[PDB]
């Protein structure tokens, strides 16, 4: 069922991706919490 | 999904986990910005 070991790369791929994706919405705050 | 998902599983569990640590931070910033 292939949609086993391929989506288990797909599914470390997709947690990587929302990795990248949540450390870029951290970011800000700062822009007006150090005002 | 013997060795590589174990080491892809503990990727992912390290990516929840990851995630999660992200997330909270995250979700203690959100009235951070305010406006």
């Amino acid at each position: 069922l292939s949609q086993a070991n391929v989506k288990l790369l797909a599914e470390n791929s997709s947690y990587l991706e929302k990795l990248r994706k949540t450390e870029e919405i951290l970011e800000e705050y700062e822009r007006r919490f150090q005002i």
